[PDB]
């Protein structure tokens, strides 16, 4: 029993632990959210976890019941404690498929939102995915792949095509195999079936094992009869009702290239270009271990149809975790978590076709191993000058020293990516120096506040593992985060 929260332990997502925040204001002035109901401790992938959401209709002031439009049911979804002893605190659950790390973005002209996650197969996480794209081609077109329970275990000569129908492509004739919108597996239009795993410890022993509550079986479940190619994928829904209801799953990861390991969402929010000659171009920040490192997808159709861009020809498979501001002219300016122990900016002056070389931001204070950071537009003058705001960590030590800052846009006189400077003039401390503060992300609500979802501690510390309700939200008006300090 404990002593504000969006996301909180006994929330009806029924997990105990939470990361990864999403803060978005929409057009309509309603407010979402959405994080990482992480169930297994606060364990990355591979674990149990399913991403949740949650809404605000009067300016994200209060907040409804969270629900989970992307969720798996291999694994059964219930509050535990998880243990955090020398010990016990380093168990991950091994079995479970999950949704890790989401993105939000709205397009704007057809009011559309989009929620975007990680998709691992059970057991995978980016730290052990197989190198591949998890497609193949049959005559040109590419198709999801699926390795049947009696073939050899690296063989997949069977596909998802168009139809949902599962072909078997040494033949190129279709099985009485299909999958419906949700990837669950169906034989002669009959529901195929398996048991629900629970989880329990017993002293620091994890226990995972069968029930006897039947879910649908899902070709990204350890337990199928076909089984995706063990890597990661990246799903995505979207809602014409601001989150009321959900399209089928998209798996728009087909771009995937053949010799990346991972290719996973930067957490946060997207963009929709609002000036220049990309208007209305949608884009959302990717990272990779790969040819490239930094990485986008953006759509032009109104989120149909999605290009991957690589931005970088870096090898290096650091948590390059970015996000993307617009400049007055429509010109892009992406900030980045790198492994190099700064924050980085690139630009892009063609809709993020192409992007410059990493600048260093060198304002902030990081890791060597980096933290994720919110950088947002915000849509009102402040002292006479367009202004974005950034929210990040500010310390080499840990994750800790959470700051607001304010940066104003000048031209510089200069042309191209040049084009334009900015002044962080006025930085705001959100605690103590010493207090822990991760993840973050920023939005402007529809009376100009500044909305913040934050994680509360260090979530890369080994020795704050499993914390809950961490996830904290506050509001701000521009005036309070005008600090010069
Ligand atoms: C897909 C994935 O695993 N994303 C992770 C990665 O970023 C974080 C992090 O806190 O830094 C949390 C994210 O949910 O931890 C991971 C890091 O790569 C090494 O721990």
């Amino acid at each position: 029993a404990m002593a504000s929260n969006i996301f909180y332990a006994g929330d009806a997502t029924k997990s105990n632990y939470f990361r990864i925040p999403s803060l978005l204001a929409l057009d309509s002035g309603t407010v979402i959210a959405a994080a990482d109901a992480r169930y297994g401790g606060t364990h990355d992938a591979k674990s149990k976890i399913n991403t949740a959401f949650a809404k605000s209709t009067d300016g994200g002031k209060t907040w409804g019941q969270p629900t989970l439009p992307l969720k798996f049911d291999d694994y059964v979804a219930k509050n535990i404690d998880w243990p955090r002893d020398s010990v016990g605190k380093n168990v991950q659950i091994q079995g479970s498929a999950s949704y890790i790390d989401p993105v939000l973005l709205e397009d704007k002209e057809t009011h559309r939102v989009f929620l975007f996650a990680d998709m691992m197969p059970a057991g995978i996480g980016s730290s052990n995915a197989s190198v591949g794209s998890g497609f193949k081609e049959v005559d040109g077109k590419k198709y999801l792949k699926l390795h049947w329970k009696d073939d050899a275990a690296g063989t997949y000569d069977y596909s998802v095509r168009e139809n949902g129908t599962i072909y078997n492509d040494t033949t190129n004739s279709a099985t009485e195999y299909s999958v419906d919108g949700e990837y669950n597996l169906y034989k002669n239009g009959n529901a195929m079936l398996c048991k629900q795993y629970d989880y329990n410890f017993e002293g620091t022993k994890l226990l995972e094992t069968q029930t006897d509550t039947d879910v649908n079986m899902n070709v990204f479940y350890k337990d199928a009869d076909f089984k995706v190619f063990p890597t990661t994928y990246l799903a995505m829904k979207y809602s014409d009702d601001e989150g009321e209801t959900w399209s089928d799953l998209q798996i728009v990861s087909t771009f995937k290239p053949e010799e990346s390991k991972f290719l996973v969402l930067g957490p946060g929010v997207g963009k929709q270009i609002a000036n220049g000659e990309h208007a209305g171009r949608l884009i959302v920040p990717l990272y990779s271990k790969s040819s490239a490192e930094l990485g986008f997808m953006y759509s032009d159709d109104h989120g149909n149809n999605w290009t991957y861009v690589e931005a970088d020809q870096n090898t290096g498979g650091a948590t390059a975790e970015a996000q993307i501001v617009e400049m007055p002219d429509g010109s892009l300016k992406t900030y980045l978590r790198t492994g190099s122990g700064y924050i980085a900016q690139v630009m892009s002056t063609d809709g993020g076709e192409t992007w410059s070389e990493r600048v260093p931001l060198t304002e902030i204070a990081t890791t060597g191993y980096g933290t994720q950071l919110s950088v947002i537009n915000y849509s009102q003058p402040v002292d006479g000058k367009p202004a974005i705001l950034l929210s990040a960590p500010n310390a080499t030590n840990g994750r800790k020293n959470g700051k607001i800052w304010i940066g104003l846009i000048s031209e510089t006189g200069n042309s191209g990516k040049d084009k334009y400077s900015v002044d962080w003039k006025y930085c705001y401390s959100v605690d103590t120096p010493q207090m822990g503060y991760s993840y973050s992300c920023l939005t402007e609500l529809p009376d100009g506040e500044i909305g913040l979802l934050y994680e509360k501690y260090d979530s890369w510390s080994r020795n704050e593992l499993h914390l809950k309700n961490i996830l904290k939200y506050e509001r701000f008006n521009i005036d309070e985060l005008k600090v010069q300090p």
